[PDB]
């Protein structure tokens, strides 16, 4: 006798004696229970005191080796209750397996607290069933800031958010312990992280064969608990989610792509490296950075990312952030069909088949779309299958798969006598198409931040060359350093305007970013050739080839302004 | 019996009768008392827990009309009991003797609360001696957050620090106000502020007369006082400190100080306006604003005010903000003998003379210093007395009063045919000083915020005539917007490097400011004065004469830099 009632007398017999224990039969508790962990019904200051009297809870409860039985035993129950293919799984288990290390509660989460009617104070904790290490069941509460980008949050809530007045992890683990008595420091806590993600996989695979008598958040779980498997996650106290995103794409790429670039270039007049180095991208888990939704991070911290990627050539390549792809990829997932984007987005997000934006015709109404492009990016790309164009209130976006009858490449372009191996023009002359094959700001932020990178690289190199081999030698430099600056300035000022106060009070920013940097790069790059008088030819083809109606746009905007500013 | 055991059993009566019905002889209490109320022995959560338990203690001993009686009696027993003059507390009792509107604790503050020795929770209060209106308590507990930035903070604590983990006063009002059930929006708020400052104004003048049977604290704490009851204090929900004086200063501009650009351009071709402008500067609070600890602010609300204040040619004058005259007042503050502060900085907080700085000589040591200046900007007032000269390790920085024998002014120096009422030579002729008479980021960020101000005032004054008279205007002005927004991010970026890594990390910046602004100011001032074919000629005399080492400086900085990095 233990269900609800108008709660119970309420292994039954174990909790029981838990709750008499405590105590040296609960009724019904008057008080809240917070199923969203984001707790978006207080202020900042009462989210605060709210996760602070939590942290608390839990070290009274605490402080007033089976650990790899326990793991062995949720094993076998996870591999017992099993009912699909999960290599992942599998794997997870094996890597734990490999490594090793009192009264917990099995499953302290916030959504088994009940607290004041009035007040941020715990009343009573209840779910005390699977109850048998005092440093797992901290793991298993704090695990969910590491809730993967992909997979829906659990109990109907929003992912944890920062700068709000959560405490962040380091900030929670400090409190804990000093709460506790032991040093910040923790050690052997990736096996923490990976024991509390196998053992939340085991209990949602559990819960849907229940029900079946959660499906599919097995897999996600499984890759995460892998992932954050091998890393140095730093227990003691030191966005912070895209500091460290920054800080593991440094290292990956002084790592690994930097000593690449000569093999690359000599290559050049894909290689099998570069399919390596995705390879290894996509197992480190960086990969597919740029998608706004399978990474997560802010504007701000995908311009530094891409202002750290934009300095090697080829970098965006490897991390599957190329200059035509992102862009469809981006209306595909924000506005689109979900059977188009099952049949689409799939070859895209797998690194399967390219695309191509193309708008350089007719798009009649089935629909056929009759019409020359021309200086179409990537179109000669031999994995290159979809293609968006928006032709001839004309605007109207379809997709044209470049197999249909009707598309045939007519000849390269060359920019500056370079091929550009890694500008086919395009000819569809009357392409039959279903009715079902039927913005720009972030676009603009990353080739800004990437042309930022590629002049900083630049001054670096001509700083290396003046000092290896005079007054105006000096002066140039300074006043490369100084263009810089402020075109980074502006950048971060443009993807923090786009990041907070919506987007569509950013064009103004984003037409000055498009009008300042490309002229200010172009003439570093002249006084770098003129100062040598190596790798500074591509970079110099690749700003002369990204090199006046922006002006007028903007003078436009600004008389607007002044005129509703009186 | 009360005093300290090792409490006491313990008007005592009303006191023990308190404690006995709150009860329905009091022993120790093992907890800790926060002395200082920044809390600085915890981390951000924990400091937003102790804030929220305090205001759900006092709302909990709150929820569960002889306002002026008590006011007239406290004003009463500080007026008999007064030692000294103090016409401020006598304006500021009549003042609030003209504004109108339970068991309360008095006294309640952070320092007479005991928590939990482990735990952040309130365990008991005590100092419950005047105890006899249920917002008054509320208003004395956060008024610490507008304590006077001149005087000390009490009980030797640092001032409230903001974005830390302290909750603001908006968002303490709104936890305490839904833990009761009144409305956010409060009555006769500025009542209730200069309530609790003649209160505790009060409180510290009965302390300091009976130590002597707090005694200059009055003062400052009437004025605070005067100065907060002529206001909009929001209760409601709504750094903040900045924006709020940035809000006023704006008020207050275009109230009072443009329509008066007509007069005095008149009488150029300092007035009593000026003197008048002044007067009521002071008397609003908005005064002395640079000096970095008479106001408080943080660096990057100092440049955004000082761009605020820009526009106007003669703006810093009411502000008490000129150009030569804050240096020397930083030099005084920051490290100067607390005689020769005594000396002279008196009679410059309060306007009484002028300064001058100038080095464009010999301090041969009593010391003696002959030798000729030149460019001396502001030598010419004739309230001009201070003088500091730094000239020939031969740095030696020496006061010199203008009274002195030997200091005759030569000739009035003339930039472009304007004198600038609003440059003599000075000769300094073996003068003879006594031993007693014997930095630059904040000059360099505030000369860059006025001419951005500037260049803004020109581009809106340019757009207003080319609408009111082609594609190359447009274009002049999209440029000019450009130039503006780039300068402005740079200033702000020189001066939050300042304010949050220490001073000695930011000359690079300091150097790309000096280096940039001038430049493309003068472009935007001649584009200008040439669509124009009026104060543009004011404009354009200030920024010609506010018109290249720094490049090579910047550029041995860059290399020294590369090197290290490598
Ligand atoms: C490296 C590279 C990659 C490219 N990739 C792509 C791609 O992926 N997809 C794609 O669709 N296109 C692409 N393009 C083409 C790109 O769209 C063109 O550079 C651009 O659109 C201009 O093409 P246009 O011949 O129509 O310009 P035109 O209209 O022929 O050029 C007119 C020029 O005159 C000037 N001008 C325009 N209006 C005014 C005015 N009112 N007053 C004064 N001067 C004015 C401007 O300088 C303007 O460029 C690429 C080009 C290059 C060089
Ligand atoms: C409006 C105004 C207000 C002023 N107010 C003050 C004031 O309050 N106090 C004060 O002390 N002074 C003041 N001055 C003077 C100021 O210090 C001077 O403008 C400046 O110091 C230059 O003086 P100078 O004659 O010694 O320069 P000079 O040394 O005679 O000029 C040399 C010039 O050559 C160039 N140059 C220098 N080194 C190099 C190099 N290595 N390579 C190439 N070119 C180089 C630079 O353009 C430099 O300005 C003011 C000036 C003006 C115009």
């Amino acid at each position: 006798p233990t269900f609800f009632l108008q709660v119970l007398r309420k292994k039954i017999d174990r909790e029981f004696k838990i709750q008499k224990a405590l105590f040296s039969v609960m009724e019904h508790v008057q008080g809240r229970i917070f199923r969203d962990f984001s707790i978006p019904g207080v202020s900042s200051a009462e989210r605060a005191a709210i996760y602070v009297s939590v942290a608390e809870t839990l070290a009274w409860l605490h402080s007033l080796g089976y650990c790899k039985r326990q793991v062995s035993t949720w094993t076998k129950q996870y591999q017992a209750s099993a009912h699909q293919s999960i290599p992942a799984m599998d794997q997870l288990s094996t890597w734990l397996m490999k490594n090793l290390p009192c009264l917990v509660h099995g499953d302290f989460k916030l959504d088994n607290i009940v607290f004041h009617p009035k007040e941020c104070r715990v009343i009573a904790v209840l779910d005390w069933e699977l109850s048998t290490h005092p440093l797992t069941d901290l793991a298993h509460l704090s695990l969910f800031y590491y809730w993967p980008r992909t997979l829906p949050m659990i109990n109907r809530g929003s992912h944890i958010p920062e700068n709000t007045g959560i405490p962040l992890m380091e900030e929670l683990i400090s409190i804990y312990c000093h709460r506790r008595g032991i040093d910040p420091n923790l050690p052997n806590w990736n096996f923490f992280m990976a024991l509390s993600f196998f053992k939340l996989a085991g209990i949602s695979q559990g819960v849907y064969r229940r029900y079946l008598m959660t499906a599919n958040t097995v897999q996600p779980l499984a890759e995460t608990g892998l992932q954050l498997s091998k890393r140095t996650l730093r227990t003691t106290p030191p966005s912070r989610r895209g500091q460290e995103v920054l800080t593991r794409v440094k290292q990956f790429m002084k790592q690994h792509v930097f000593p690449a670039e000569k093999e690359v270039a000599e290559y050049y007049a894909h290689p099998l490296v570069i399919e390596k180095l995705k390879e290894i991208a996509k197992a480190e888990g960086l990969w597919n950075l740029f998608l706004p939704a399978v990474s997560g991070l802010s504007q701000v911290d995908y311009a530094l990312i891409a202002e750290e990627t934009g300095k090697c050539f080829f970098a965006p390549d490897v991390f599957n952030c190329q200059a035509p792809d992102t862009g469809n990829m981006e209306v595909l997932h924000l506005y689109g069909s979900e059977q188009q984007k099952k049949q689409w987005l799939e070859p895209l997000l797998r690194g399967d088949i390219t695309s191509v934006f193309c708008m350089t015709c007719t798009i009649q109404r089935g629909y056929i779309v009759n019409g020359k492009k021309w200086w179409s990016s990537g179109a000669g790309n031999p994995k290159c299958k979809i293609a968006i164009v928006l032709g001839r209130r004309q605007h109207s976006m379809i997709l044209v798969p470049m197999d249909t009858p009707g598309v045939e490449l007519i000849r390269p372009l060359s920019v500056f006598g370079y091929m550009d191996n890694m500008h086919w023009e395009v000819h569809f002359n009357h392409v039959r198409v279903p009715a079902s094959n039927l913005r720009l700001g972030p676009g603009r932020i990353h080739h800004c931040m990437r042309t930022v990178g590629l002049a900083e690289r630049i001054l670096q190199i001509m700083c290396d060359r003046a000092v290896q081999r005079h007054e105006v030698v000096a002066h140039w430099i300074a006043k490369s350093r100084i263009a810089i600056e402020e075109i980074r300035l502006l950048t971060l000022k443009a993807a923090h305007s786009i990041d907070t106060l919506g987007s569509a009070s950013a064009r103004k920013e984003i037409a000055m970013i498009k009008v300042a940097a490309p002229k200010a790069v172009c003439k570093i790059a002249d006084w770098a050739i003129q100062v040598h008088g190596y790798p500074l030819a591509n970079m110099y083809a690749i700003i002369r080839t990204l090199r006046e109606v922006h002006l007028s746009a903007i003078a436009k905007m600004e008389l607007q302004d002044q005129a509703r500013r009186l």
